[PDB]
């Protein structure tokens, strides 16, 4: 079926934040045996392998923006891959490798699917713009590179002359929101985009935040979704091998509900599972229970349901 | 009063799965202080000891069914039990022991109130048949040979020619499912069985899951309770000490919540406390921490309400 | 702004209950960064300092009643500067310090506001009178010296000949009840108070219980709000460091959302930080853990928002 026809690229990537390590995501993914858990889950695999990413010497910084060619290459050549399994009509699996990632992910998926609207899951906006940002990481700025209405507000950076803003303020949704900065917010309220931080999941309950997500993007007529998960946006006591942990995230069942709501959909067409850090966990337990969600999220994504999965045969006889 | 008289019956039994410590289940609740706690709540407890489970050596597998004698007896027995309490007026408290132990239990209490209708707490279904089991363990089997809709889908089994299925499956509800076999999930959606897994608690909220399971099952006359609980319904953060524990469960509120509400209708007859194996916590407080979930969830069965409770005296004078 | 116009007022005091170490309270807050995190919120502080409360030797009890002149004094201290505070224009903070001091907090506070209405976030009531406590611990008694319907029900107690109760039943609310004596449970019933113990909280969700709470205070007309915080309403995961602790607690997220509420409504006026006991953590984690929550709780009282808080300039610019 399309919902489980699937195309895993491996982004091992970290140069769009500080922190070591983020590169082995797509290693550890792997090793926890995602592509024959989806496979047992009568899902069609192809894997397109781990994207090589030719080290850029001399990357000096734009202003205060660090590695700009190098976060600037790898989403290019993302964009060309996810373009790739787009086309040979497979829902496109990013295994991250960190949040910069996404300008490649979202930019390559939308030259197949112009139409898609994206969800958001993160602790962060990750919407500061190479001017707003105050730590100069790409991981907290692919959504300002991706946004129609802030095309003036982002100078021309080296490494990104192959951009074009894919995605209207109107066509994304935030989920998780917890450690917004205020460049941050200033843009996601003058800009209108719709999101619910955790006082929304609070307020309202996960069932009412999916419903009004899925009804917001999808009211209008049937597109597709491109889901991107940064794993912080999970509570620290569930993904706590990550860079940037914060306190009062979503629960490992919120997590599942968002993943489960959108499979029934059976319009997802682009996934990233980012930011899983295995180098981050303080002990090896904690690196492995992070992996474990990040693959239970995965699964979900691709048809396990909390409620159970029959084949279409009698079982009674 | 009736919501307060009880019959204690400890079922020390183990071999309806291959994990040995649950046959303990029973002498650990008792040393916590549960008939103590329940007195202090102003119940009338009467306790008719643990049942002698006599060995039965050369009890050979049916199939892939393990122990089917010993399993079939300790039901068989437990039910007489049962029957024996209900008759004497009281609500049957049967400390487990594994799940297997419900068939006994329901069958028992169906003999002297065959209108009951049962709320099953638990992270599986337990309705996989002697046929559709791959595990062959008769734990995950009592559903089956209690539900009227599966007569004749049940194989002639060692030890189980006196059950007779005494519950259609518009009778049953349950809450907390998270790890359903492909064989479970077939029953369970062609049976048409109700039922709020994980995803429909996370949807709903605990309070319209207790207010939809209540009003399905007494909107069309009040009629006897029998909560089968299975401690592994509840998240591992809870109750760890357990068989086959399940991340993402009903948290220790939800419990408390689930049989605050069943104590509430004044309908409770009939309770089990089942798969509490104190051989498996991985420190000593993991097995006392499950303990005390177990006896807080028992104690609110029996009227302990979070928001206070107060004898009908004036406390000012 | 009114709603971020401070005085804090430091209140080491611990003889309202028998465990050392919730003088420390104010200390712990401080050294945390509370005043600099306040002032880096847009918030204009004024810091009262720490109140000396000097030692009353031969403070004999009264009747049960232990310290009854320390903390009858402690509170009219209290009183005389929550007052001044009030007088200046500004919220009154104060840093605990064990709950009994909530009698001067709210005494002084409804002498400039005498139409404030109380929000009380606990696991407890603390509602028992000096005639119906058994511990005789005056830290889980501030609520009977403050309500007018109690009045002709709190004897002469030595230390209290200046309290003047000054709520009625109808100008509280409480929030996050799980532990509640029968003489207290009798009292909230028969004077008809109203409560969301964690019974309610899991029906309706924090959602609900915070429309409702300040539905039932602000209903007829704006009028100042006091919130008396006691870190034990929040459960011992976020607040271990606590005198009494009860498992089943209010979360991290509903303990934000509570108080992001109330600063939304701009009509908070005074607030209390109590029980927080530095010497009651296991390990020093589980004070730092305790502090910080406290320190989450305080910020989303005067202001910040896990949505993002930016300044009134354009950003983009
Ligand atoms: O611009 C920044 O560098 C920061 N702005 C807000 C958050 S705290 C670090 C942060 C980005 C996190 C990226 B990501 O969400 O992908 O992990
Ligand atoms: O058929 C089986 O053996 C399996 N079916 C699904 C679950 S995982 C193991 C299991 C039984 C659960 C038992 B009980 O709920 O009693 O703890
Ligand atoms: O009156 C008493 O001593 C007891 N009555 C109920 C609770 S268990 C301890 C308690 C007081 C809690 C006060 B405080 O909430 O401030 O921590
Ligand atoms: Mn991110
Ligand atoms: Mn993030
Ligand atoms: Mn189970
Ligand atoms: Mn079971
Ligand atoms: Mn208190
Ligand atoms: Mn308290």
């Amino acid at each position: 079926a399309k919902s489980r026809t699937i195309g895993i690229i491996g982004a091992p990537f970290s140069k769009g934040q500080p922190r070591g390590g983020v590169e082995e995501g797509p290693t550890v993914l792997r090793k926890a045996g995602l592509l024959e858990k989806l496979k047992e889950q009568e899902c069609d695999v192809k894997d397109y392998g781990d994207l090589p990413f030719a080290d850029i010497p001399n990357d000096s910084p734009f202003q205060i923006v660090k590695n700009p060619r190098s976060v600037g290459k790898a989403s290019e050549q993302l964009a060309g891959k996810v373009a790739e399994v787009k086309k040979n009509g497979r829902i496109s699996l990013v295994l991250g490798g960190d949040h910069s990632l996404a300008i490649g992910s979202i930019s390559g998926h939308a030259r197949v699917h112009p139409d898609l609207g994206v969800i958001w899951v993160d602790a962060h906006t990750d919407i500061n713009t190479p001017l707003t940002t105050t730590s100069g990481n790409l991981h907290g700025q692919p959504v300002s590179f991706l946004l129609k209405e802030l095309k003036g507000k982002i100078p021309d950076v080296p490494g990104f002359s192959w951009v074009t803003p894919c995605i209207s303020a109107k066509d994304i949704v935030y989920i998780g929101l917890r450690d917004v900065d205020p460049g941050e917010h200033y843009i996601l309220k003058t800009l209108g985009i719709k999101y619910f931080s955790m006082t929304e999941v609070d307020r309202l309950g996960i069932g009412k935040v999916m419903e009004e997500t899925l009804s917001y993007l999808l009211g209008r007529k049937k597109r597709p979704i491109h889901l991107s998960f940064d794993v912080d946006g999970l509570d620290p006591s569930f993904t706590p091998a990550t860079g940037t942990p914060v306190v009062g995230g979503l629960t490992y069942r919120e997590g599942l509900y968002i993943t489960e709501e959108i499979y029934k959909t059976g319009l997802l067409s682009g996934l990233d599972i980012m930011e899983v850090n295995p180098s981050l966990g303080k002990t090896p337990e904690e690196v492995t229970r992070t992996v474990n969600t990040a693959v239970a999220i995965t699964l979900a994504c691709f048809g396990l349901a909390r409620e159970g999965n029959h084949k279409p045969i009698d079982y009674l006889n």
